[PDB]
């Protein structure tokens, strides 16, 4: 009906933004170890 | 109560347990051809 009770109220949101961020980055950060490769053979949907 | 009554029994029981054979060879006995052995090798899943 519209009669305003004795009571009040406080609302909450939360919305996210898609954003485009920057990176900076030292000389010597970061030691980087490479390994090797394996193969193996697997019964695909049609072949291997 | 202590009582014997005209009848007699006979108890039956059985046992078990473990005894060693002590056999003898009398040599000049069986060949015993041997050779040829063979490999065979067959992919079943990562490796062989």
């Amino acid at each position: 009906t519209g009669f305003h009770p004795g009571i009040a109220f406080t609302v909450v949101r939360q919305d996210r933004f898609a954003t485009e961020q920057l990176l900076y980055a030292e000389r010597a950060s970061e030691s980087y170890f490479v390994g090797q490769i394996q193969v193996h053979h697997h019964d695909a949907i049609g072949g291997v």
